[PDB]
């Protein structure tokens, strides 16, 4: 028998997608690359770009509020104007890539028939190796009465239809933090509805209780350890929950996201791992020893730095037979509330969970030169090593997320607290943190 | 005979003389401290933290004239306000120091009368070793008219006896940079009087063009190749220079600093060099081997982390008998104008000076996606590396201060651009700069 395929497929065409498509043509291989939605995927279109621009928006107006003691919020026109700013990077960091690469592109949605094929609009795409790189959705809980009373997901949050006046954020992490923030700013009334006792509770607990102060600091009204049993729909929307009721022009869902893995994966013999992302190895190789997967779509940490990583690598070992690996634990994330909560590595629990010698220390934001300067005084600095190197760092405080990646640089060297001590940093800024914390191993 | 005399005298209660003082209390050793003049030395009370403490009041008032389109400009008691921050740093970063640690101190002015000793206040001070961390005071050209019509220095542009309306600053350095921005958003006429034909001229190239650039956008007018022949007094003052009179209100003073080598140096034995600084190898020691010499009196780069340093190893080399040494070639520097310039290690001309592979990139910060969702997409990331590691980087940007640190450390490990490829950074950040310069050693 013959059957000629292509040399690889590649499925999505967010940042893991790209990525990929980016390797394949430096190792000398045009891809397919099928995607279905907007050119470019999450990221840029309803994730990570509008949102920080949002953000944007939000603190420059604060701050304007804080020093003229104006009334001034960002006009509900900014969110329309968001939009420009997306369509010129969508173009230019990835329309224009797809004249620069060399690719077959399909738009249409793909789902295995075989191990080595997929089924687009109708025809079949065989490929030698494949690239799964779907993404996520957003997660909606079962909970009577939502679907009918209906709400907004991060995608109308973003483009939202109208003015409101009052937001129940049902969830608990960074994406509930960051729009009820953002929300806040432009003088809406929002509460957090958080199931669990406090916010981000997998952060380190001294970040879940600088969450709740920077949420409370924007009015913010938090509500944890509550189960929402319940919506119907007033005069506005109405969230019953075991601690009382909450009502609000608008309902917006923050609880998670869910893998994109409706993709007929029985047929190619992929698997699906706890979490309910695709099973892969470390090399990011599913059972399939021919597909590999990458990004959000594996369930685990959802990043774009990450995703874009993974695509790179997964691309890399399918064509040229490598095993190369991307470590999740220097990769950093962040929270870009102002002030940022940043982290990077191992929680001080989970390396006192492993074998092995550990110490932390905790250094208060306000013991920071530069954090007096400018009154961003709320905050700490986080270090946590193993054996006598830096094996995570957590930070609250301004604009942490810049020094967040020294820490990540500090832990893939595998840096002792005398590496960062000898470091001559410069005064006085934010980043001198981490070299001040480190000082405090031996130091008070 | 027998001649009891002090393990340690350490001159100067600066940067220096503090980190000096703390590293003989660790290493066992009760110091003599003699200072005079305010404790803490220039970076507490006139240096980088009231100027910091300026360009941030001048920056927020800014942002705020921006948003709301108002003319509020920061009011002139903002320099009197900052009075209370300096009082409170100094308090405990350097005179609460002086209750806990363990010290003689003394006021008054030391003078060096032998290779053991100095007089103060007509007392004999013998001491073992001295670490002399004297400092640096400003540079007064010698310019007709100029002291009998009078002048600011920093000092007096930091606590202004008045109001003024315009301003001729006097050099073209980071110090004028920094005062001529703060005083031109407080809604003062400002011009640079500059003699090189750039700014900044031991910056990269690129550097200096953004520097006119940053100072013209807030109505500074830059005057460069410039050489001022006089000073008189009509209606204010007047400037007169081969290019045409300048008049203002006042004169400010940015060419420079001067090392304070009043000391009485050559009866103990210590010679000058080159540029008017104590005379050290690079274990800070002097031509006397019991006399080491830390901070701005070296006549090298002025900052207050490389002071502290040079303080503790200065200290720890004359009570220990060790042989460490602090590469100046990982030492970064900072103008906090908005953006920041930032830059560490080797310029691209110094490099390619030397005798090695060289390749150098830059990027343009238009190119990097927060710095388009933040709306500042002025500047440039540059790095250089030499032998395949990285040498120098250097930018200007929105908060690139807070991203330096992450350019030292790779410096001093000897990073590869691979070893930054390798490591993934926060999406979107400022700081993903250096991972995206990086990529442009072999990428597009
Ligand atoms: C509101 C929000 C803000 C965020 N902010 C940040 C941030 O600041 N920093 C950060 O690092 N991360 C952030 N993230 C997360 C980040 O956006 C994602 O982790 C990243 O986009 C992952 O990209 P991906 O390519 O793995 O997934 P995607 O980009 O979703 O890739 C999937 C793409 O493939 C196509 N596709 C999907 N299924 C199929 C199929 N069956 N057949 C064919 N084609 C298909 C789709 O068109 C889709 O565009 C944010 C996310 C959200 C929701
Ligand atoms: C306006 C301005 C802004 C600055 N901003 C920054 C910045 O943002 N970042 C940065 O890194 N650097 C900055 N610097 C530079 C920084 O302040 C200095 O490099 C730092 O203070 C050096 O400290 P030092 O201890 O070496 O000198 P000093 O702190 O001046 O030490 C000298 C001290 O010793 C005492 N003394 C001096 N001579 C004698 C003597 N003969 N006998 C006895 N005692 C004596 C004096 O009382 C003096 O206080 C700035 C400088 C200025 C002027």
């Amino acid at each position: 028998s013959q059957d000629p395929m292509h040399k690889l497929a590649i499925i999505g065409y967010g940042a893991a997608g790209f990525a990929a498509m980016i390797k394949a043509n430096e190792l000398g291989v045009k891809p397919v690359l099928i995607g279905k939605g907007e050119i470019g995927g999450t990221c840029v279109n309803v994730g990570c770009v509008p949102s920080k621009r949002m953000l944007y928006i939000a603190e420059i107006y604060k701050k304007a509020r804080e020093v003229t003691g104006s009334e001034v919020y960002p006009p509900f026109s900014s969110f329309q104007e968001k939009d420009g700013l997306v369509q010129e990077m969508r173009k230019t960091k990835y329309e224009d890539l797809l004249s620069y690469y060399d690719v077959e592109l399909i738009q249409g949605e793909a789902r295995f028939i075989s191990p080595h094929a997929v089924k687009v609009n109708g025809q079949v795409i065989e490929a030698e190796k494949f690239v799964i790189a779907t993404g996520s959705s957003p997660l909606i809980p079962r909970i009577p009465g939502l679907d009918k009373v209906g709400f907004w997901t991060n995608r109308e949050a973003l483009s939202p239809d109208r003015r409101i006046d009052s937001l129940a954020v049902i969830g608990g992490r960074a994406l509930a933090l960051e729009f009820a923030q953002m929300y806040s700013r432009m003088k809406v009334e929002v509460a957090i509805l958080q199931r669990s006792p406090v916010l981000i509770p997998d952060w380190e607990p001294e970040a879940s209780v600088e969450a709740r102060r920077i949420m409370e600091n924007d009015g913010v009204a938090v509500v944890t350890g509550v189960n929402v049993k319940e919506v119907r729909k007033g005069a506005g929307k109405i969230v019953i929950t075991d601690k009382g009721e909450v009502e609000a022009d608008e309902i917006l869902l923050a609880t998670g996201r869910k893998p994109n893995v409706d993709l007929g994966l029985e047929n190619a013999g992929v698997r699906l791992n706890e979490r309910g992302g695709i099973k892969v190895d470390d090399e990011l190789r599913t059972d399939n020893p021919h597909i590999y997967a990458a990004g959000d779509v594996l369930g685990g940490k959802m990043l774009e730095a990450l995703a874009g990583r993974q695509g790179s690598i997964a691309t890399e070992n399918a064509l040229t037979g490598s095993h190369k690996r991307v470590d999740e634990n220097a990769v950093p994330q962040v929270i870009f509330t102002q002030p940022n909560l940043a982290r990077v590595g191992l929680t001080e629990a989970e390396a006192r969970a492993k074998e092995g010698e550990v110490e932390a220390r905790v250094l208060p934001m306000s013991s920071v030169a530069k954090a007096e300067i400018i009154n961003s005084r709320l905050g700490f600095v986080k270090m946590v090593t193993m054996n006598g190197r830096i094996v995570g760092v957590h930070a609250v405080g301004e604009n942490v997320a810049e020094m967040i990646g020294e820490a990540a640089l500090a832990i893939r060297f595998g840096a002792t607290v005398h590496d960062l001590i000898d470091t001559v940093h410069m005064f006085p800024t934010i980043a001198e943190s981490l070299r001040l914390v480190a000082l405090a191993f031996r130091s008070d």
